[PDB]
């Protein structure tokens, strides 16, 4: 936590709340099934979870997704994908992704 002259970025706020329950109670690798057109959390090479929308599901090992937080695409397995909580879901914060408008 931060007290005194604090302040962050919209995304940093939501992500900050999720990263917590996500880093303390990480999802089960290979539990959530990514479906074409479904929102979920993806694990970044830096073991950092981020909001993304399944673009194309190839195989349990290959899942085309797009980070709706930055605006990038990465083919990750169904292991790095998990159930995106409604509390941290974009439903509260708008996708800061750049290539989001084109994502879908």
């Amino acid at each position: 936590g931060s007290s005194g002259s604090s302040g962050g970025t919209q995304l940093e706020k939501l992500m900050e709340n999720m990263r917590n329950d996500i880093a303390s109670h990480p999802p089960v690798e290979g539990s959530y099934a990514p479906r074409r057109g479904e929102f979920c959390i993806a694990k970044f090479v830096d073991g950092e979870w981020y909001r993304a929308r399944v673009e194309k599901v190839e195989s349990p090992a290959k899942i085309h997704v797009f980070y709706i937080d930055y605006g990038n695409r990465e083919v990750l397995p169904s292991t790095r994908l998990g159930t995106l909580s409604p509390a941290f879901s974009t439903r509260v914060l708008p996708a800061q992704a750049t290539e989001y408008a084109f994502a879908f």
